[PDB]
């Protein structure tokens, strides 16, 4: 056990899927997973373990932030045996022709944080995920008949942006979507030698923000963790 | 209600106490407070309200690091009416007199992060807390017949940093405790007119690895708490 | 004609394939390419255009350095309608398990330039290659039966470079191979709206000098010419 | 005798109050102290060295800008046994309510040099004044009579800034007044091991342009003085 | 041999010319040296050694941009024996009073590369050229009776820059023309002990396109070759 | 008359020679000049105004330090129409083969400080003298039969460096020595269109320290003097 992480070696599968909020985790766990038991609620951080079509897989969540994600992702590879990790959460949308509900896929995430340039002597590290794991869920969501974008994510220190003149920045280099942690999590991923994927869903657009049904927007979520899910047992074979 | 709380004006007191575990929010409301009222619960950062010694006060946990904290007390300033902000939480110490369960107060924060330098074109903000508030911590902390030393404060981005000789640094320069969101409220309070200070309580040594051993509060972790609720107490007065 | 083009639209096709070497370009349109045509010439930078299976294909060399190609990816993407654009290279290991004549397919590109900070507002931009693109490269091969990697490339600045120790790093964090161009191709490809892809093989392995032949070093070039030909027509199917 | 002061160790006090102007430390020696005894002159330096109330003190200038007073502060601190260093100097307003003649206490200074960033591996140090030397200031002019501000300042390179966006993002941030020094004090005292106070009168407004209008302090500019004298007897008890 | 020329020691003379433009180096040992032999033509650099005036001059291109003349003047310097490098070249005015096909001589070069701050601990490198060769170029011209502007150059990374206002900024502080390799070039020769000049010759005027013909070209052309080799060997007096 | 300079347009000559230490300028004026008056004693900085040779001459000290002598420079010229400034001072070397009594002449200025990357939007400019002024002083020296070296002066921030490592990176890239202001003087120079120029004596070696005699180290400070006055009269011509 770690000072996050109150669980055991063997507790987690050597997957595991992240969203931001910890009960969203509890919901993923309760829908998808057979067999899930409880493996963590340290600072109410809650993971679970069961099986996807026999495939053992956990879920928890990393709350908010390139510094929090870091800490539970770090502890995971290098204490509990996890090889890939694959993050599940929204995001803002900049660019005209990126619309609400679209599923993005961050094979890159660029950044205003500190922490790869800490890592890679004040130069530029290219925060990116694992090549077959992008494929992987390219193809998952092509079998489940869904479009998805594969490209720039941008990982942002500050969710209310004291000078919102970066949005501008962002949609003129092809940014699909705005979150919060991608390019940490890319970070550790390179510096732990472990595998990493971001994939986000479209919850609203910077300046336009727009509006659907919660009907559609939890359709649009369950897609997303699906396409997860099979992009793993893809991965398997 | 806020994009991260569900709360609206009058549900939290115009001073909130704020700790980045959830879960020592709930154990500070159920211990400290009476009549306290669970106001939030939106991705699980537990919010409450009550009263001390029949003065109105909230407690809500922050989550880690500086890009979670800043959201939280962002939104709590500009659309709740929160004056005043003190975290109390935990940290690393790094220098050879510093013992565990040591009671720190932060008039000062150090840090690796950008979002200052975004803030202030890119040149050095002292990150300060408020005069007043760190004097009624000293004064309440007097008369509680508790020790804590005041002064500078990390406010790190990577809890397990790959620069180790950084250490050295903060020693060198008489860093009192290494945290994860100090620097950002600071940040945050100057930015948006609020008033905040940090009170820390030793749980790990950088050096000896002695970690929390020995429990994971019983009186000390209490004894922050004692020193913010009558410190706020003599801010009234 | 743009300054660095003596060309008008049309002249070259909306693909075009790009050596550092100059005096490859004239080498591919003879050897793969089918009725050819000199469309360039300034600063003794020979274009070619033909076609390669039907398929309309230019060929023109870009120059050693980030500074170099950003001028010739720029004018071919704004002037001359080109849609994509492949480098056809070199570059040197770090990785011991990276062997000499290896073929690399660079979905990123870390740097130590400053073109990319100056482009995103001195914050971390991931500069990335066109997945679909990366698919097709890495399809074409193994249908020619080759091993590709696919990873990080860093584009240096200074080939002799004073900081001996930036090494270690590129190698703890899996650069896969060291060249000088592909950040800087990938940044224009962003600025611009067009895709982009780095291919290397690898040339040498910086500190450890090793042997190979002339005869090996012409099949390895024509086996990533062919690669990256190939890519281009899956691209279109 | 150090590079820039003759003299020996004895001659100064344990404690020294610092204008930037070397006749100010004249005048403060022949206005405030008792048998003051000229104790340097190097490059016109002025220092003396007499008693207040029965109390040793010293006053030397340390004149304008970071390197100049950190040459000297440096030398006392390493060579002459000093412990506290209080700066007695003025400096420029950009608030709007912040009106010639006013006392501002600073408990933290901002920056644009890089002499921290220097000392603190290119991170933020929060350049600190010492808490009790800050809570003496404070109590000192209470029992004077005379009204100070505490909050941070702002220490300059250049008088003549390029910059005038900047003093817009000091306003907004709230900065009490622009000089050239305390960031660096700051700096050395913790990396030599002294405490320092850097108090200051308003002598410009940077928005109005009204300048030391009236005379050039009377009796303010020894406010200043008698705050920082007294401050220092409380500190004795 | 180095890795971008193939040649022994000896085969170059002490000093170099280098155009950017690769074609313009047998254009100029066929019209102003005498005996000329070839003695490089890797990837297409054609290089050349003659006489004039009996003096053993060699020229040779560099490419575009810092990277790639940084090579070069390198492996001329360690691995040649190369004492003195001369750039010819042409270069872009933002000075009105600057008339096009007018003659700079860059005693110092300012840029937007961080290939000088790599090799000095990211503080300001001042890229200076040789005093004696630039007092050497101003004195040939001079006999030449032509005017020549000695001052600041500058070298641009990017050729097409996203950032149009630092046109103003580099008129505003005396940049005589705009470039793309001088201050890479006297950072190669002050890492490794050897003495260099950057000539060139006004070809636009950026922000005003103005004509000029084909004739009056080769003419200020063959005027910069004939100062600097008449440079040459007033240095040798 | 300024905030720093007591004096009328009209009292100061269009050209000024300027040493750091005030009570050096009374030397210089007492030494060379005829009919000398001072003009001015704000602060103690000593200005005076004489003749040399028939020729209008001013000598006034700027203090320690960039933001120092910054500030001094600045008004000189735009509120006393001073066209020409001379900094005469004193540098430790880096450099073997530089020693004690050593002439030398900045040509080039590095530095650690960052006032002229926030003059010059982040970016490196080569601060510089003029021209013309290096070249009547290298002929004055001639005339005199002095020596004079010309090249990289340093100005640094910090008199004392925290690491001093950069004395090693120094004296790699060829610093003939290491003073604390002309960067700075050149960065104003630049920015409000005047003339200056850096001479400096070796007054140390930063790692040998070395020793002379009072004598010879006063008439090389002569020599200094002399040729700065000398340069002045062939400017004139
Ligand atoms: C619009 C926007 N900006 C930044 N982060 C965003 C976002 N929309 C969603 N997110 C994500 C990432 C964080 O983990 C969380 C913040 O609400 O949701
Ligand atoms: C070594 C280290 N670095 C940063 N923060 C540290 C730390 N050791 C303890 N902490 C503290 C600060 C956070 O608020 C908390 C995160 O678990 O513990
Ligand atoms: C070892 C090494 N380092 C940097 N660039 C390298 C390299 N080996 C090959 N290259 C590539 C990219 C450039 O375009 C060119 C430099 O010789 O070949
Ligand atoms: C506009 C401005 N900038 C920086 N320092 C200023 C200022 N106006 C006044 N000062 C103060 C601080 C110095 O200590 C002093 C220098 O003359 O005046
Ligand atoms: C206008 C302009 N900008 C940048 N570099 C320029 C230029 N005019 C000429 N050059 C020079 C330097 C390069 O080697 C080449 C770029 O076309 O010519
Ligand atoms: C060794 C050394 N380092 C920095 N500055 C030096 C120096 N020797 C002389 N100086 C100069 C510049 C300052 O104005 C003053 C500092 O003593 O003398």
């Amino acid at each position: 056990a770690t000072p996050h992480i109150n669980a055991e070696m063997g507790d987690f599968a050597d997957v595991v899927l992240m969203p931001g909020d910890p009960l969203r985790a509890k919901y993923i766990a309760e829908t998808f997973l057979e067999d899930a038991r409880e493996v963590n609620n340290v600072r109410g951080m809650l993971g679970f373990t069961g099986t996807y079509k026999g495939r053992k897989i956990s879920v928890m969540g990393h709350g908010m932030g390139i510094p929090s994600c870091s800490i539970y992702t770090k502890e995971l590879i290098t204490d509990f045996g996890v090889k890939k990790i694959i993050r599940v959460g929204s995001c803002g949308a900049v660019l005209p022709h990126v619309k609400l509900r679209d599923v993005v896929i961050g094979m890159g995430a660029c950044t205003d944080s500190k922490v790869n340039r800490i890592r890679f002597k004040d130069h530029d590290f290219a925060a990116i995920a694992d090549f077959d794991m992008v494929r992987n869920a390219v193809d998952a969501a092509k079998a489940l008949g869904i479009d998805a974008r594969v490209g720039n994510l941008f990982s942002a220190d500050l969710f209310y942006s004291p000078d919102g003149e970066m949005f501008d920045v962002m949609e003129k280099y092809g940014i699909l979507g705005v979150e919060m942690e991608a390019a940490g999590i890319y970070g550790v991923a390179a510096e732990f030698g472990a595998k990493a994927l971001t994939i986000c869903t479209v919850s609203d657009h910077i300046r336009t923000h727009e509006q659907t049904t919660a009907a559609e927007r939890q359709t649009t979520f369950n897609d997303m963790i699906k396409i997860a899910l099979e992009s793993v047992l893809l991965g398997d074979k």
